[PDB]
């Protein structure tokens, strides 16, 4: 996350930090007792061994080693969107499940998917959280890194993104002036925003030119497009 904080212990409990060979790559975030949703790309080609991939939940700062109420899961099934286009970033979402279930707490909670209908309206802020650089080409947070960035509507970010395709799968966020944004490492990670006094997941992050540049915005797997097969897989 580039421009953001420190987050304070337990403000996003549904992050999740997911780990491939001792390194945290990708964020993800918890939608059920034993179900993440993160992105496609950070899994596809070496999901087949699902054993491999570690989450932990209730994650603050990589360095605390002594916290306790963080918990390891390893990852027992890794299911990609089954339209992903790798060349397209298309439909960029996995599924991963947990190989036992977590019993929620401060620190450790499911997000919403989006309501039938519901609306994320160009210009409204909404919140993205990661441990990614935190500058293009920087090096990764320690402690969870959060900030608060404006939705743009599909049209403008085409415009601002002519080299991409930008689909109705995908929701764009990011500031005029750039300066905050996802960035490496933060691929997989929710982007969240709150109605009516509630958090809802309208994104997983998937894609930019570059991090933070002025005119270039992130852009999300839009969730609301995927609930249906989202649900598919819940208890």
């Amino acid at each position: 996350i580039v421009g953001g904080s420190d987050a304070k212990e337990g403000a996003w409990p549904w992050v999740v930090g997911l780990y491939y060979d001792d390194r945290l790559l990708c964020g993800a975030s918890l939608v059920s007792s034993d179900w993440l949703v993160s992105a496609a790309h950070c899994v596809y080609g070496r999901n087949l061994e699902p054993s491999k991939w570690t989450a932990i939940l209730g994650l603050h700062m990589k360095s605390n080693l002594t916290s306790p109420q963080t918990v390891p899961r390893l990852i027992d099934e890794i299911v990609i969107n089954p339209h992903y286009n790798r060349r397209r970033k298309d439909n960029d979402i996995a599924m991963m499940h947990l190989e036992f279930k977590v019993n929620y707490t401060d620190y450790i909670q499911p997000i919403s998917l989006p309501e039938e209908n519901q609306v994320f309206p160009p210009g409204r802020n909404c919140s993205i959280a990661g441990w990614g650089t935190v500058v293009y080409q920087g090096t990764t947070a320690d402690i969870l890194q959060e900030a608060d960035v404006p939705l743009l509507s599909n049209e403008r970010c085409q415009q601002q993104m002519p080299e991409y395709n930008i689909t109705e799968n995908m929701i764009c966020a990011g500031y005029e002036e750039g300066g905050i944004d996802s960035c490496q490492g933060d691929s997989g990670g929710p982007l969240m925003c709150q109605e009516n006094n509630r958090w809802f997941l309208a994104g997983v992050t998937s894609f930019g030119y570059e991090c933070a540049l002025p005119n270039r915005p992130g852009v999300y797997a839009r969730v609301s497009r995927f609930t249906e097969w989202i649900q598919s897989f819940l208890h």
